């Protein structure tokens, strides 16, 4: 039940750049890569809280240079019930 | 035929944060997690009315900090006919 | 070939609230619950014209309190050819 | 290779009302009912040119009262090559 | 590796009218009819460059009268690598 | 683990023109052609960094003449973890 980091962008170029900067900046695993329409894509990572916080800061900053960031967030310990609604693979 | 709580967000980060805050704030079960396009996602919970009201208040407040809330509502006792149109799992 | 009532909302919370208020306010059956993108959802009911008119008035009013109503309408007797394009279940 | 009539609406309520008014106003057959996203729905009819012109005039007028009409048009004789891109059923 | 002509419209009525005017105005074959969301539809034709240029001019003009044209273009000789991303049928 | 070039357009005509100009301007392979809704399409190429940079410059310039460019970017060496979220074919 590790920390969860999320970066949502409008556009796929921003999502790919966020994903690359997140995995490169800290020891985190890509666990979600979700499209919900209206061009919105959410990149999700998991790891220890410090690594996830560093990853989301790097990802949002990198995606904002090339594209459009909608939201970014860290959940240090998602409730066990939340795992049902999280993606099962990136 | 328990109470139904709904939080609809524009963006997946807001939906995940609403879902986490709803299940953490009261004894409710996640029963819906629906995408309808235009980036709209609806998170649905069920439980006793007091727990559902507390969950929707927590979820809408949490989602509004990180994303965009479209609507939130509680139906204390959905009509039996309505169960046909509700999701069958989250 | 009974009367048809339609409530179209932008957002799922408005659609669920319309559906609940429609079935609770009159003796009508839920026959359609359709998503067409751009967050638009249409709730459809059937029954005798008086019941359908009461249902659509209740549904549009209820959905407007919690969400956004796009259109609402009653067709007292849809032409037989129209049944081809109507949903086959809610 | 009969005449083709088209009414495109933003919203399903407008599309259903166009379809009902088209089939009721003239001897035309419903041959298309297509969703392309952004809430756009196109209703298509076929028949003799006079019937199709009457149907499209009735459909666009009826849909404009309850919803939003995007476009309406009549093609008196679609080119044989065009039949490939037309729907195969309503 | 013949010339490629493209007409992209917002709305299906504009796409059908473009397709009909393109095939009627010159000796071209319909090779693509693609939906990408946000109501965008791209009609594609192939043939000799003069026929394709005449087709795209006719199609964009016809679609602009009834609907909304987003873009139109002619590629006289698409690179062999591009054939991978072109539709395999209209 | 070669360089990755991305051109995202609003509209398919811009995407096809970007893809053609990218493959024609440098020795790059088309590796992605992705639709995410809201009319957004991302064209992806791979190759040596100099070829990818030349391809993305040519593609964005060409797509901007005929359509709308949302973003363009080059990643000289995507992190190994990123390959999970990249398309598996164009």
């Amino acid at each position: 039940n590790n920390a969860l980091g999320l970066v949502e962008t409008k556009g796929l170029v921003g999502a790919i750049e966020a994903a690359d900067a997140m995995v490169a900046s800290a020891n985190v695993q890509l666990v979600g890569y979700e499209k919900i329409g209206s061009g919105l894509v959410t990149v999700m990572v998991r790891g220890d809280v410090g690594a996830v916080k560093a990853a989301v800061d790097a990802g949002s900053a990198a995606a904002s240079v090339v594209g459009e960031v909608k939201s970014c967030h860290v959940i240090p310990r998602p409730h066990s019930d939340v795992e049902a609604i999280l993606p099962k693979s990136a």
